[PDB]
């Protein structure tokens, strides 16, 4: 009802991952499959730089150019060396990704570094938004734990030219928390910038009631119109599962 309209929609905010690896050509080829389902394309599939080329043309193949790549650089890590953030960047690019999802280095500005975020995140933009590429930032708000912290990365990351504040790699122990979603929706609400700024659940909602309650956020801070593929996503594998299975199928 309500939970078919927020499980529809949910679906078509998913940067579509799988939970072991989507790494081998027949596992990439497989998530391309997957993301083309029989009530809609996610967003976006998210895999890494080296599987792009056989991504693109599988999602060619199959009739769904739309779906965009998203990968990740600087990850999981999220090392402050900036020349080998910068460098992955460029081969993701290259590579053919449309979106690429950095890692901040995270536990330099837990040891009190807030510059090295900047020039890390506004160097990795530079490079993306020359080629067209949009730039999702990982605070790993699950490891900076501290509501200052994922106020503070999320405010360095946006005032770098951040296209979107995404809550976590998937490979720690904390994830996305509908606490730290909404402290992060909040930054963006805050620093005035939800026409240029989205907003990644990455882990926790594993549930179509899940993805209601992380999108009910979104409404609540900005109405219901704000949370369209440029604003927000689900960075998920299992969660669409549960997401077919409220619509019916599976």
């Amino acid at each position: 009802t309500d939970l078919k309209a927020s499980s529809l929609r949910a679906l078509k905010l998913m940067d579509l991952s799988t939970l072991n690896g989507d790494y081998t050509d027949e596992k990439v080829i497989a998530l391309c499959h997957q993301a083309k389902t029989p009530v809609g394309n996610t967003a976006a599939i998210s895999i890494y730089p080296r599987s792009i080329p056989i991504a693109r043309k599988t999602l060619k193949e199959q009739g769904t150019p739309e779906i965009r790549i998203a990968t990740v650089t600087n990850f999981p890590h999220g090392n402050d060396d900036i020349e080998i953030a910068l460098a992955e960047t460029r081969a993701a690019i290259a590579y053919g990704a449309d979106e690429v999802d950095v890692v901040f280095p995270y536990r330099a500005l837990m040891a009190g570094n807030e510059q090295v975020g900047f020039d890390l995140v506004k160097a990795c933009k530079e490079a993306c938004a020359a080629a067209n590429v949009l730039l999702k930032v990982i605070i790993e708000s699950g490891e900076l734990k501290d509501e200052a912290l994922i106020r503070k990365a999320s405010e360095i990351s946006i005032k770098a030219g951040a296209d979107f504040i995404k809550t976590s790699t998937g490979l720690v122990a904390v994830n996305a928390t509908p606490e730290s979603a909404r402290i992060m929706m909040e930054v963006i609400r805050d620093m005035g910038v939800e026409k240029s700024v989205g907003f990644k659940v990455t882990g926790g909602a594993r549930t179509a009631e899940d993805a209601q309650k992380y999108l009910a956020i979104a409404d609540e801070l900005f109405g219901a119109d704000w949370a369209d593929a440029r604003h927000y996503r689900f960075g998920a594998s299992g969660l669409l599962a549960s997401l077919l299975k409220a619509l019916g199928h599976g």
